This record gives C-alpha cells, structure tokens and sequence, in this order.
C-alpha cells in the first residue's frame, strides 16, 4: 500500500511550472511544452507504473491520446491503479479532461507530492514502457 499525502501533510515546497515539465519530461522522456497537456492522463498512468511497477494496465493505457474520451479512458486506469494500491485521493477526472491550465497545475502539484513520498529510486525506461 501506498503513502497517502493530504493537505495537512508536511511536503516539500511547490514547484514552478517550468520546474514541474521538467521532472515530468526528464522522468518520462516527454515533451511536453504546457501542463495543460496532463489532461491526456498518460503521464500519470506511467509514474504509477514507475512508483508500483504492475500496478498500472500499461497496455491499455492510450498514450497518443487526442480526444476527451480517450483522456477518460486513461483516468479510469490511473483510479484503478491509485484503488490496487489503496491511494485514497479522489481525481477530479471530470475537470482534469478539459484540459485548462489551473485545476491540471493543482492537483499535478499534489501528484508530485505523492510521487516525492513514495518513489523508491529505481531506474525505470519510460520509452520501453510505452
């Protein structure tokens, strides 16, 4: 089971927007250019995969993703995964889809928290994974 983070958690510091595409396309070898792009939920499913390796339907994950139902899709894979591993953060899924910039920010900052307490330091190929 994983580390929970909840707002009364004691956290590093924020991260920049340029800081955040950083870990995230450092991390995934991506190219994202706005975090608006999390929208797709692909990102997320592959930093599951990484934090819990299987814990994750990686195969049905849709990372060339273009469409709002597709984001959908990917969302109900990383609830699956966050519901394994007995995360109990609730993904405002229906908001995160529409792809805008200040609810996609919120909660990657929190993702990131998630992520910073749980991962284990192991080396990962994002590329072979997709």
């Amino acid at each position: 089971m994983a580390v929970n983070v909840y707002s009364t958690s004691v956290t590093s510091d924020n991260l920049s927007r340029h800081d955040m595409l950083a870990w995230i396309n450092e991390s995934l070898q991506l190219n994202l250019t706005k975090i608006e792009q999390l929208c797709s939920g692909a990102a997320y499913c592959q930093f599951m995969d990484m934090l819990f390796p299987g814990s994750i339907a990686l195969k049905k994950v849709k990372f060339q993703a273009k469409l709002e139902h597709e984001y959908i899709q990917n969302f109900k894979i990383l609830q699956a995964g966050f519901k394994r591993m007995g995360v109990d953060k609730i993904i405002p899924v229906d908001k995160l889809v529409k792809g805008k910039f200040q609810d996609n920010f919120e909660f990657v900052q929190w993702f990131k928290k998630f992520f910073d307490a749980n991962y284990d330091g192991k080396d990962y190929d994002p590329v072979a994974a997709r």
